[PDB]
């Protein structure tokens, strides 16, 4: 659903490292267009779902000598912490960053559009049920025209899931109850959108610059929050803090964090400060990540 020809599929380069990806340029319907396909060796009715913008949309899937291949919709721009980070102009471009008195290239409507954008695909994902667990900048997209894509492959989907450790874990992302019990809620995943909001804001910072993962598991029962940015608003803190609630429930739904979000940027009002003025402080990035 829909069903790709092979004879349409013009692979064109590899993207990654490992699964095994490709970008193409499929034909769908008679259009010509980017794919990114995946070949799995020896669930996609439900994939789409997609049909929503802020969600990497199914274009098609194949056989061919025995493979599965799967075409997706195709993010021009890489995942949306690079993004954000090349995005550093005192740093990339610094005589750019001076001649226009700024530290990005993107704009604070812009960022926010990014806010916007997951919380939207989350709300509509949360709404059916479905538990993201990964939310984080670098697992965002950022597709075609600059709008922010989610991942929806391997969700879990239920009222709550819980999954045994064992690869690397996402602590900085992750909620106490995961961190505690390793499960996850949809009120797990607004935990994590938050760090992905103050990643946003943070132009691609590092959570919880300096402290280790050890640190971090005594420091949270304990009250201990992730301190707002230097360049943040602090309603944009303040909803930051709404979703690192130690009570579950107590969060908020997507739903009020996209309005919240829908309400600042309609304001005139910079919420994040990406102009240069008379100091300007990068979040750090390296730490012992
Ligand atoms: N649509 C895309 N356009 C640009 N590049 C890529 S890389 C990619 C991908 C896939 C994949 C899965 C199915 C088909 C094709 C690719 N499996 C892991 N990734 C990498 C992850 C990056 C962070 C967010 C989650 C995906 N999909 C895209």
């Amino acid at each position: 659903y829909p069903v790709l020809d092979w004879n349409d599929i013009k692979f064109q380069d590899v993207i990654g490292e490992g699964g095994q990806v490709l970008k193409a340029r499929i034909k769908k319907d008679g259009l010509r267009m980017d794919a990114a396909i995946k070949r799995m060796k020896e669930l996609e009715v439900l994939c789409k779902l997609g049909h929503h913008p802020n969600i990497i949309n199914l274009l098609g899937a194949c056989e061919h000598r025995g493979y599965l291949y799967l075409a997706i919709e195709y993010a021009p721009h890489g995942n949306l912490l690079d993004f954000l980070r090349k995005s550093r102009v005192l740093e990339t471009d610094p005589a750019f960053a001076i001649a226009n008195s700024t530290a990005s290239t993107l704009s604070s409507q812009q960022l926010l559009h990014f806010a916007a954008d997951v919380a939207r695909g989350m709300d509509y994902l949360s709404q059916k049920q479905f538990i993201h667990r990964n939310l984080a900048a670098r697992n965002i997209l950022v597709g075609e025209n600059y709008v922010a894509k989610i991942a929806d492959f391997g969700l879990s989907r239920g009222q709550e899931v819980y999954v045994k450790k064992t690869g690397r874990l996402p602590v900085r992302w992750m909620a106490i109850e995961s961190l505690n019990y390793s499960v996850y809620t949809t009120n797990s995943d607004v935990w994590s959108y938050g760090v992905l909001l103050w990643e946003i804001v943070s132009l691609g910072g590092t959570p919880y610059c300096g402290m280790t993962c050890a640190e971090l598991y005594e420091k949270l029962p304990q009250g201990y929050r992730l301190e707002k940015p230097l360049n943040c608003d602090d309603e944009v803190y303040d909803l930051m803090r709404q979703c690192w609630r130690e009570k579950p429930y107590e969060r908020p739904s997507f739903a009020q964090i996209l309005v919240s979000l829908n309400r600042m940027l309609e304001e005139r009002k910079t919420y994040v400060n990406t102009t240069l003025y008379e100091k300007f402080t990068y979040a750090g990035i390296d730490c012992s990540a």
